[PDB]
């Protein structure tokens, strides 16, 4: 997260860190045994880390649980990142509490101008590299579909939206991938891609979760 703030411990209780010996992507807890992330975060050997603030220190509210199954979206295209969504089932159910809680799926899509909360442990610089240990947060509005498509000609599909600031300075970045965009209490986006971070006229692109709710609900119910 570039241009954001320190969230504070456990203030984003649905935020997960995906770990394969190191943090590599975020995700969102959507019930006790299922996490939503980006398909581009797919890998073997994932441990889901719940209840994290500092990812390099054991602070007392963590739950570490191996993934038992990953399900990349049937139509994920790694070339274009269309359908950049993946479900991860936990080997055992998380113990739900204050510090570890699920986030609701959308009932309908969000509108341009709606403010959302984006969070992660990604790079905090556009001027180089610096990875935080504690969770970072950013409030940002959903941008109009036309400003998104103007920013990224030929590359935005109906399964994507842009959020942030065309002026630059405030964005998601490397390491935030797969994490949440929460608007009005619902998971409306997943950190998906962009051109650099926090650059002028290049806002972040996010998977549009409202298009996937029926797939998520059917998949969970069958698995
Ligand atoms: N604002 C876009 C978010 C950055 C996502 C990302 C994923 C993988 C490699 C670099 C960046
Ligand atoms: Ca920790």
């Amino acid at each position: 997260i570039v241009g954001g703030y320190t969230c504070g411990a456990n203030t984003v209780p649905y935020q997960v860190s995906l770990n394969s010996g190191y943090h590599f992507c975020g995700g969102s807890l959507i019930n006790s045994q299922w996490v939503v992330s980006a398909a581009h975060c797919y890998k073997s050997g994932i441990q889901v880390r719940l209840g994290e603030d500092n990812i390099n220190v054991v602070e007392g509210n963590e739950q570490f649980i191996s993934a038992s199954k990953s399900i990349v979206h049937p139509s994920y295209n790694s070339n274009t990142l269309n359908n950049d969504i993946m479900l991860i089932k936990l080997k055992s159910a998380a113990s739900l509490n204050s510090r570890v809680a699920s986030i609701s799926l959308p009932t309908s899509c969000a509108s341009a101008g709606t403010q959302c909360l984006i969070s992660g442990w990604g790079n905090t610089k556009s001027s180089g590299t610096s990875y935080p240990d504690v969770l970072k947060c950013l409030k940002a509005p959903i941008l109009s579909d036309s400003s998104c498509k103007s920013a990224y000609p030929g590359q935005i599909t109906s399964n994507m939206f842009c959020a942030g600031y065309l002026e630059g300075g405030k964005d998601s970045c490397q390491g935030d991938s797969g994490g949440p965009v929460v608007c009005s209490g619902k998971l409306q986006g997943i950190v998906s891609w962009g051109s650099g971070c926090a650059q002028k006229n290049k806002p972040g692109v996010y998977t549009k979760v409202c298009n996937y709710v029926s797939w998520i609900k059917q998949t969970i119910a069958s698995n």
